């Protein structure tokens, strides 16, 4: 199986690295405006492969995405000193109007996997531009945060993260929604499991966990200037779900008909991921306070969209 | 890490095979009354190891269980033509009174993992005989059936089995309880997920799934005379949980203070499994009809116990 | 990819179990003259898959073989205490005369992988009956003995087994030839390297190792009645080689035009194994004594074949 | 087991990422002069672990190294466009003069694994400063070039890379020596085997391959400014070797008493790597020309060391 990556920067190369080390696909093609950057990365990683799995990593052009089952969109421009967040965005939407036609013309059956920040806005742009069914354009969204959430709860509960079912929904960023109300652990409600364990879960415990999840990205960016190891591996996992037609449940961003009262917007909700992308959406139970944050989250996004032409 | 297996028959050797192929432990010691059977098995499997993982598989005696972190009890005698189920049992309880002291004298810190059928009665015998804390003696119980249950639901729902949380509780056998009432899929109740999918789940669907789970063991036994591949791999998974202090949730059999109104009995309930065995029990929600079957199940067992001296 | 297995006893079933546990193929079809046996093994194995890899194991007829990339031929008769080498051969030959045509009708394009003892002569009849090109029919042959030979030499020298290059060639059995003369370790002559590590191989060392290798199968059979755990994993490796078009080097059995003067006979030589079966032979340096041993080995196999009419 | 990493830039961080993704160790501690960088990389990586293996990645000080079985030394200075080979060396030497003492105070019993360029001279200073026995300080050296050499030869011959035995020796850099003369494939002389497959290595073939190997790092650096993806996985393999006491053969750098007449210098030779670090050397056959190339290589490294006072 072949997999493509457009934008061979930290995020794109880190995704290629994770795919290689995990032996997810047998072939990975990197594409970038800076051809020598993409070649340098391909060969750097190729140097790794004999110490992991046989994976053919190379750099090429769009035409070389031919036969790819999924193409990661990790392309984007560098933030200018004194530039708004609103113009950085516009520029990237411009990059994407260039990239999407060129991807789908070479690889008309590929699922599109959006990585470039802000993931939800960029996921919408990509959906509009593709003209494909809504399930074919998937954004990484809040997967990392959902896993962080579960990890912290598992830590607190002295249990395996695998038995913790909790979600982070909505906008990947500071307004994302941690779904405390309906999270389960070992098939039973969070709080009941917590107390049959000697660990109520004080409002102060919840604040610590919410910070742990909510501000991770920010702390990472503050310390090294950008995130990529995490998403690299998250994306690899999503590619795996696609290639193996896994139909596993993931909090990923996609174009939604409606959510919490808002129409036609891309945000994270637990979705069934497989061969053709996302075929089906789970709708977890929300507290009034939780769904109010979700719609407010949905509000912000869907207006950012229109106000960019998408 | 070292792991021991007492009873090097189909079940014990198949467990050793699964441990080897999966590279769960670095060393596996087999023990059997028939020394040459155990040696033959160890070396047969050792022939396999270069095609999987470096695992030192050998045959020895009880003293050779020294340093084992877990010891599988897969020992048992062959059914006699014209013998009751009640006397086959008695004989095995006799085998176990021999085996348990000898295991724990060589390996005083090992977790005991019971395999020999009937698992719940044999798990009780082993608990009584050990004199160890209740969490140190774990039976495979209904793990296979819990996984079968989840697999069939996942099949029906066109979803990944990993997102299906459902339990089979109680007595490993024809009176086991499939917990339909409170099963979840992707963190939401089974039936709500089923309908937001176009698949109500008719009483006829439930009957098909219940047969699929309930009678698998019987069909297998009917066709080749005994089950071992399944439990082999199930046991390997339990050994893994122990060795990695995973604290993962498994429907395994253990001595319980109380369950559905019955006191001091070994049966399957979802339990946290780790370094010292099982440290904690989940209590899933049950329908009135479900808990009535659980107690009736508990009834049968706990009397089989006393009536055997354990 | 689909793998077929014809002959679902201990050899065929362990193979399928090993395929499942290692996640070599997505689908494994079991075929046996005893239909309920195959079905029982299939369900027993399917019970294990949740504890390893998503693998679809099921039992069916010869037609259910359609599209299989490789077919393991493990069908044969129950041994009879007292019967000769040649008597058993006559019976299994009789079996392949039924099985082979049926496989090729259903999956003409499958690589045939022969496992049934004596594997060298059985490979010879599978090949003659198949009318396939010579590389598309391959017996497991001597692979387990080659691997044990490397392991014992690695133990003696205190190095990883992967560092050791040595072969056992010819008949899978008493006459097989350990190639001491040109054995390498980390790319250098074994004797030289052994002496450099300050440990020249005494005749007694050589003697103990030969025994360890050549008489392994004998001990397993005396102790438990048959071998299967070993070959199951070796066979799974061979299947993997074929599915992934590895072009790996394996001492497997195949029809060979001439060897040490003996003409048109099937035995193990190091061969390159990939998607079409074998496609290339490696000729290690044989001392004069080893060539004579090989010649003698080939002559034994050639006479056995001739008496059956092959 | 705990692995330490000192120097948490692109080389140190990819290493940790590769350790995490491959599940080599349970704990990886990151140490950097820039504390928020290390913390950021640690959290970025921790974000990936749910999509791979339970690995605890965190950032701390030198004391947090206590109990580490191996420590990766990847600390160094930012390159300066225009600076010489010797200038950069002087700066990194200065760095190890601070780092080394601090590591040995905290984890005296850790195998030191050197990564910082130029790795051969840096290994030399780590060794002299450490006062450790010679095998307990090991540089990554030439491993990536050895592996690329095998891959290109395997591609040319159309065989699996595992079948190919060949080494690159000496300086990790321009003077490194590809050992054509005694290269083996499947245990036989490469030239002979190449000709047997009907494909003798033309001078142009040899020429293209040398280039492919020797100038890989150069291209990666021109295209993206530094190498790290490759060495990260190579280093993770070396750590694995040490943690598991593999006694595997690797072309890694270490202090060597004499080589081709050059005395007391660190360079890559094939070495046996296990729990104490390296403990044995393998001496491949060098043609007269290769010996001269090696001699020349060793002399270059020895002069560089001497000018720093080592
Ligand atoms: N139109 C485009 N097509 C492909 N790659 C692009 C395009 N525009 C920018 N890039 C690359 O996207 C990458 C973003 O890097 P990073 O933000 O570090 O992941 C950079 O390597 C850019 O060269
Ligand atoms: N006291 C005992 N200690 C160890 N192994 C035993 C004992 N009694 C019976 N066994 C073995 O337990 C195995 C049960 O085989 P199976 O029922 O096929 O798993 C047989 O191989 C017996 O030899
Ligand atoms: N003509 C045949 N077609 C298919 N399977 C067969 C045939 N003859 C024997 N077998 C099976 O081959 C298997 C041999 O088992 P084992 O020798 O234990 O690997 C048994 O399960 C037999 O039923
Ligand atoms: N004395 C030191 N102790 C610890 N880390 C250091 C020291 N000097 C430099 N480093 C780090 O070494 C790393 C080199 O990064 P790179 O060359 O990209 O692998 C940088 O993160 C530096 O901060």
């Amino acid at each position: 199986m072949k997999v493509g990556i457009v934008g061979s920067g930290m995020v794109g190369s880190a995704t290629a690295y994770a795919l290689a080390l995990l032996g997810v696909a047998r072939e990975v093609v990197l594409v970038d405006l800076d051809r020598k950057l993409a070649q340098a990365h391909a060969e750097d990683i190729l140097h790794a492969t004999p110490f992991a799995h046989p994976v053919w990593v190379w750099a090429g052009s769009y035409g070389d995405l031919e036969g790819a089952r999924a193409v990661v969109l990790a392309a984007g421009v560098a933030q200018r000193p004194g530039e708004t967040r609103l113009q950085l965005l516009d520029r990237n939407a411009q990059v994407f109007a260039q990239v999407v036609p060129r991807v789908l013309e070479a690889a008309p059956e590929a699922v599109l996997l959006v990585a470039t920040n802000p993931v939800d806005v960029m996921t919408q742009v990509a959906y509009a531009l593709s003209g494909l069914p809504p399930g074919r354009v998937v954004g990484s969204g809040t997967i990392l945060d959902t896993a962080r959430f579960r990890a912290l709860l598992a830590e607190y509960l002295r249990v395996a993260p695998q038995s913790v079912h909790a979600y982070v929904l909505g906008e990947h960023g500071d307004s994302e929604v941690l779904v405390w109300s309906s999270a389960q652990v070992g098939g039973v409600p969070l709080l009941e499991f917590a107390e049959a364990r000697g660990r109520a879960l004080s409002p102060e415990d919840r604040a610590r966990i919410d910070e742990g999840v909510r501000r991770a990205a920010y702390r990472i960016i503050e310390g090294k200037g950008a995130t990529y190891y995490g998403i690299g591996a998250g994306l690899a996992r999503l590619v795996r779900a696609i290639l193996t037609d896994e139909k596993g449940v993931y909090t990923v961003s996609a174009f939604t008909p409606e959510v919490a009262g808002v129409l036609e917007v891309s945000l994270s909700l637990p979705r069934i991921l497989g061969a053709g992308g996302v075929a089906g959406t789970v709708y977890p139970s929300l507290s009034p306070e939780e769904r109010a944050a979700l719609r407010r989250s949905a509000e912000i996004l869907k207006e950012a969209a229109f106000a960019l032409g998408f």
